[PDB]
């Protein structure tokens, strides 16, 4: 289930983080408006750009902590507030998050593993509602 | 305290994992006997390989699972048994683990980051005694 999936992802986290983030950028190419340094690059080129790997791993280190602290796929209010208040996230609205989690769930369903894809769909929806409550537009 | 330290380490796990493993190898150069593939390389030579990082981070992920499942810094017997039974750990003894945790606590005390060094010292001692109870020499 959801708790096991956190363990699965954490067991190969840099690889999953990069592959899921690439699936997001390739499903929604207009979302690169938020990531201008990644324009004009193939997947293999991005996987040899130092900030793409280092930043995307740090994103997923925190995402897995937020998931682990959740109850029945509902995150802590303190975690939602951190995500809204972060200076890096100043330009963002909740649609940006909705699209990230749509891409993550699609990746899981296509992997041919045993991910609990439906719980990740709930977690993304419940994180969006918590972000709205914490003041994201 | 101990629970916050797990969150600090996971937030930047690949960087902490590399720096603590290098502190261990530099404190106890004879322990590099267990790691023939790292002979004849400086710190920055080892880190220049994205694989050294991949591999070391997977080690520290398991360490953090065992730490988070502990009660009052006493690991589960079943987690000690996993570490004894791993094929890659055949022909280790408890002294190898003792040295690792001495280096880890020394790194935490020298760092600018607040860590509960006394809890990690207890965890390492209690892990050694659990390894012995699960059949390590
Ligand atoms: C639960 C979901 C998310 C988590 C846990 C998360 C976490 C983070 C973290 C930790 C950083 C700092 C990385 C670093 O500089 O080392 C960051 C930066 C950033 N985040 Fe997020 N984030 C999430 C969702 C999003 C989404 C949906 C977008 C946009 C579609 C986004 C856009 C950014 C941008 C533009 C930066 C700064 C640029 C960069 O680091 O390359 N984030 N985020
Ligand atoms: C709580 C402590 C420890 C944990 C969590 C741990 C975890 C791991 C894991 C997960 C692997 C497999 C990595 C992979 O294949 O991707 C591994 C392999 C290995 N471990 Fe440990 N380990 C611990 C302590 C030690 C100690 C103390 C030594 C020796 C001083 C050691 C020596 C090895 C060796 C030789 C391998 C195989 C070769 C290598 O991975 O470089 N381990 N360990
Ligand atoms: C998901 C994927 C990559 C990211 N980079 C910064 N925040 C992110 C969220
Ligand atoms: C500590 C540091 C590096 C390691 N590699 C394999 N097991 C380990 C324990």
């Amino acid at each position: 289930g959801f708790k096991q999936d956190i363990a699965t992802l954490r067991g190969d986290l840099r690889t999953y983080a990069q592959d899921i983030f690439l699936a997001f950028l390739n499903k929604y190419p207009d979302e690169k408006r938020n990531f201008k340094n990644y324009v004009g690059k193939s997947d293999q080129e991005l996987k040899s750009m130092a900030k793409f790997g280092d930043h995307t791993e740090k994103v997923f280190n925190l995402m897995m902590e937020v998931a682990d602290r959740a109850t029945d796929c509902v995150p802590l209010a303190s975690d939602a507030s951190t995500l809204v208040q972060m200076k890096q996230h100043s330009g963002l609205t909740t649609g940006n998050f909705e699209k990230l989690f749509v891409a993550l769930v699609e990746y899981m369903r296509a992997s041919g593993q045993s991910f609990d894809s439906q719980s990740w769909d709930r977690f993304g929806k419940n994180l969006v509602s918590a972000l709205s409550s914490a003041g994201m537009k």
